[PDB]
């Protein structure tokens, strides 16, 4: 797959608005998903452990964005990073913006 993988990855992120690459069993990914939901957001999630490819993706996402952990939050305009970040963008009443611009 490889570049075939990197495509699907990108394909996914496009539409969106929000996209969280994720695993089923990831504590943090769930904090994210909630944050959105309790924000009035709307997203699309992709549990990579579920899918047969998802591991290649993860490799793709790594090359592409340098983030090997999950989740991988995208808000329309590309890469936000992790939960680890997404929250901090909510500290300052901004994450509500980017989400709005993308649609809530």
């Amino acid at each position: 797959s490889d570049p075939m993988a990197l495509a699907k990855a990108k394909e996914i992120v496009a539409s969106a608005p929000v996209v969280v690459f994720s695993k089923s069993y990831c504590p943090f990914c769930v904090q994210v998903k909630k944050l959105f939901t309790q924000l009035g957001a709307s997203f699309k999630a992709i549990e990579l452990d579920t899918e047969s490819d998802g591991t290649e993706i993860q490799s793709a996402l790594a090359e592409w964005t340098g983030q090997r952990t999950v989740p991988n939050v995208f808000i329309n305009g590309k890469h936000i990073g992790g939960c680890d970040d997404t929250i901090a963008l909510n500290k300052g009443g901004k994450l509500v913006a980017l989400l709005t611009e993308a649609g809530a």
